[PDB]
C-alpha cells in the first residue's frame, strides 16, 4: 500500500541504496516512526507497511537525500526530501510517493490508486 | 540574502497570497520560528531577513500548499511542501529559495549566487 | 529497450491513453517514423521496438500532452512534449522516458540501463 | 513579451551563456526562424521580440543544453530542450518561459501574466 521510488537525474538510473524514514502523526501532535528501509537496485522501496498496519493519518515519508549525493563526491543543496500528506482518510488506497533528484533540485509526485 | 518564490504549475502563474513560513533549527534539534509572509501578486516574497540575522545553519521554509490549492476548488495531495537546507557562508551569499506547484506534485530548485 | 511512462500530476494518476510518436534522424537530416502506440492504464507504453531495430541514432520521443488535458476539459500551454536524445552510440542499451505532466508544465526524465 | 529563463539544478545557479533559438510554424508546417540569443549571467534572455512582431501562432523554443553540459564536462542525455506552445491573444499577454536543466532530465513551465 505504500511504496517509494527514487530516480537520479544526473546519472539517469534508479537512486540506490536511499534511506527512507516514514513517520505518522501521533495523537499528542508528535512524528512516530512508522517505517524505515533503503532503496533497491531499481530505486525502489516495498514491504514498507501493509493494509491494516497502515490507517488513516498524516504521514511524512523522509528521503535521506543528502547521504545519497556525499556518496557520490557531491556536496547538495538540501538536507533531506520530506513529502507530508493525509492517507487513507477515504478508505484505503496505494500510495506511491516518486521522487526525481539532482543536488541542487528535486521533484516529488504521487500516485494513487484504488484496489 | 532569502528569496522565496512560488509558481502554479496548472494556471500557469504566479502563486499569490501563499503563506509562507521560515524556521531555524534551534541546538535542541526543534524549529525556531525565523520569517515568515504571504507571496505578492509576482509570487514573491522579499524582506524575510537581513545579511545581520541569516547566520549559518540549518533552515525550513514551509509552504502552505494545502490552503492554496483548497481555494482553487482544487483537492490536493500534500499537506505543505518542506525545504530543508543549510545555509553555508563559503557558498555564495543570495539565496532564492523556487517551488514549482501541482495538486499532486512540487519541484523545488536554489538559485545561489553572488 | 525503449519504454515510456507518463504520469498526471493534477490527478496523482497514471496519464491513460497519451499518444506516443518516436522518430529516428535519417541520412538526409529528416525525421523518420519510427514507431508509436498509446500508453496503458499503468500510464506505461512498452513494445515500440526490439534490440534489433533499435539501432544507434537521434531519436524523437514526442508525446501528445495537448490531446490528453484537452480531453480532462483543460486547454494546456504546450503543444506537445518531445525528448530528443542519442540512443545505442556506445551499444545497446535500455531507455526509459518518463514525464510528469500539468497543464502548463511538464518534466521528463531518463532511465537508461546496460543488460 | 517573451521572456526565457534557464536554471541549472546540479550547480544551483542560473544556466549563463546558453543558445536560445526561437522559431515560429510556416504556412507550410516549417519551423521559420524567429528570435535567438544567449542567456545572460542571470540565465535570462530578454528583448527576443516586440508586441507587434509577436502574433499569434505556434512558437518552439530550443535551447542548447548538450553545449552547456559538455562545457561543464558533464555527460549530457538530450540533445536539445525544445518548448512548443500556441501563443493566444485570449490569454495574459506576458510569456515567460522557464526551464530547469539536469543532465538527464529537464522540467519546463510556463509564466503567462498580464
Ligand atoms: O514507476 C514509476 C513511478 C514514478 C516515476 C516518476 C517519474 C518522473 C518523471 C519525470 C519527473 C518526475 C518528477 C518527480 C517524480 C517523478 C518523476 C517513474 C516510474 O518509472
Ligand atoms: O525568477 C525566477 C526564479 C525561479 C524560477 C523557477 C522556475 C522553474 C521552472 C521549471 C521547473 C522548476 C522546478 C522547480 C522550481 C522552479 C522551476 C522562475 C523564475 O522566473
Ligand atoms: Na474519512
Ligand atoms: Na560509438
Amino acid at each position: 500500500p505504500l511504496m517509494v521510488k527514487v530516480l537520479d537525474a544526473v546519472r539517469g538510473s534508479p537512486a540506490i541504496n536511499v534511506a527512507v524514514h516514514v513517520f505518522r502523526k501521533a495523537a499528542d501532535d508528535t512524528w512516530e516512526p512508522f517505517a524505515s528501509g533503503k532503496t533497491s537496485e531499481s530505486g525502489e522501496l516495498h514491504g514498507l507497511t501493509t493494509e491494516e498496519e497502515f490507517v488513516e493519518g498524516i504521514y511524512k515519508v523522509e528521503i535521506d537525500t543528502k547521504s545519497y549525493w556525499k556518496a557520490l563526491g557531491i556536496s547538495p543543496f538540501h538536507e533531506h526530501a520530506e513529502v507530508v500528506f493525509t492517507a487513507n482518510d477515504s478508505g484505503p488506497r496505494r500510495y506511491t510517493i516518486a521522487a526525481l533528484l539532482s543536488p541542487y533540485s528535486y521533484s516529488t509526485t504521487a500516485v494513487v490508486t484504488n484496489p
